[PDB]
RNA sequence: GAAGCUGACCAGACAGUCGCCGCUUCGUCGUCGUCCUCUUCGGGGGAGACGGGCGGAGGGGAGGAAAGUCCGGGCUCCAUAGGGCAGGGUGCCAGGUAACGCCUGGGGGGGAAACCCACGACCAGUGCAACAGAGAGCAAACCGCCGAUGGCCCGCGCAAGCGGGAUCAGGUAAGGGUGAAAGGGUGCGGUAAGAGCGCACCGCGCGGCUGGUAACAGUCCGUGGCACGGUAAACUCCACCCGGAGCAAGGCCAAAUAGGGGUUCAUAAGGUACGGCCCGUACUGAACCCGGGUAGGCUGCUUGAGCCAGUGAGCGAUUGCUGGCCUAGAUGAAUGACUGUCCACGACAGAACCCGGCUUAUCGGUCAGUUUC
């Protein structure tokens, strides 16, 4: 199966800090991903994105429907991590396709 | 058939699989902590709630601006002798509406480029121009004013007929005159070259009078020979109205340490609400010592001062009847990919408790009007 569950994503705060104080890190100039080792057995994705990068809503809901469907596309390939990605300034130009062949590449950073 | 502009609908459609979030409903599970029947005390259809209780199945899911921080209203909690003061708003006339700083029709501004109106007071001081004397109306008559208008000047012969003087700005004032900007026109022996200065006909006042719902309007009847120019997006007055906060408002069900004193103020203090500020006016209340919880869930929540259709009333804004009708509500916060045709080859952009306006953003279509090729 290739569901995205509620128990799959990072829902509070606490679960943010946890992977900022030990994370395994990947980026582009554009785009990041942090992670850490997690004893749930299966990954985990949060998603934050700030306004001072990406203004107006519809811009923003775009890069969230992209990457959650980048990451349950790919859900069995990666280790059981809990994962946290975010948006530098230089994202909001890209179309859906210059998202998704980055995230691919970043992901073969992951060699853990 | 040649360019805009106003109004309309719209700014994508359908099919495949891979998913996200609620709705409805069927059995599935726990539980009975309702009890129908109350039993076997299982809990049976359980009478009944709720949780993946769990699997189906049906049927649904971003606007005309959802944007803004701007005006009006609902709802809820809180505050409230109020007599002043302070501080914001709104200022032709009628109507619409639940209310507005919105809408419609009229009046007056121009009712055209007024296809546009921050449409009460112009005096209570002050700033007209920068520059005037044109600075509020101030007054250099600018060439006159000597115009013999006066004096008196003196030269004409005593001059009395002729020139000058400007005398005293010189009947001016703004007759007339360049210089800016201007307190009535245009005429008439306007008389010294002259003016409401007299006298026509117009202004313009102020009072009648006829129209109007009323702003207002009419040489329609008297009129003063007449008496603020302009400007309050100018400081001024004048009239009327104005109490906080936000759906994590608020409940309800929970969950809990409320423990010498206090700031021994007494007495009442001075604390704080009235209230931005004073005046009362109310309440009395102790800078904390002796402080932990809750940090959850359900509801408020999508039926709207709604929509559609048929028929009355109205110049319009709107609105009276009589039939119907309704699957966004999330809570790290709900919409991808492949394909083949539209070109409109797809702009700007998004919900957060809800309803009425206004403003701002916006590739381009195709219609219907309406001024133009
Ligand atoms: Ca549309
Ligand atoms: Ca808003
Ligand atoms: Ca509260
Ligand atoms: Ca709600
Ligand atoms: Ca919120
Ligand atoms: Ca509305
Ligand atoms: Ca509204």
């Amino acid at each position: 199966k290739l569901a995205f569950p509620r128990e799959l994503r990072l829902l509070t705060p606490s679960q943010f800090t946890f992977v900022f104080q030990q994370p395994q890190r990947a980026g582009t100039p554009q785009i990041t991903i942090l992670g850490r080792l997690n004893s749930l057995g299966h990954p985990r994705i949060g998603l934050t994105v700030a306004k001072k990068n990406v203004r107006r809503a519809h811009e923003r809901n775009r890069i969230k429907r992209l990457t959650r469907e980048s990451f349950r596309l790919r859900q069995h390939e990666l280790p059981a991590m809990d994962f946290v990605v975010v948006a530098k300034k230089g994202v909001a130009d890209l179309d859906n396709r210059a998202l998704s062949e980055a995230l691919e590449k970043l992901w073969r950073r992951h060699c853990r």
